[PDB]
C-alpha cells in the first residue's frame, strides 16, 4: 500500500514496452490504459501480450 500510484505506471510501461513485437502506438495504449487504471497494469500487460501476439510472426 502507497500514496503513489504512478509506481504501477512505471511498472507496466516498461512490461508492456518490453514486448518484442509492439510499436509506441500499442505500448502507449496500453501506457494510456495504465493512467485510466493502475490497478490493470497487468491486464494492460494482458492485453500487450495480446497485441504483441497479435504484432508476433505467428
Amino acid at each position: 500500500v502507497d500514496n503513489k500510484f504512478n509506481k504501477e505506471l512505471g511498472w507496466a510501461t516498461w512490461e508492456i514496452f518490453n514486448l518484442p513485437n509492439l510499436n509506441g502506438v500499442q505500448v502507449k495504449a496500453f501506457i494510456d490504459s495504465l493512467r485510466d487504471d493502475p490497478s490493470q497494469s497487468a491486464n494492460l500487460l494482458a492485453e500487450a501480450k495480446k497485441l504483441n501476439d497479435a504484432q508476433a510472426p505467428k
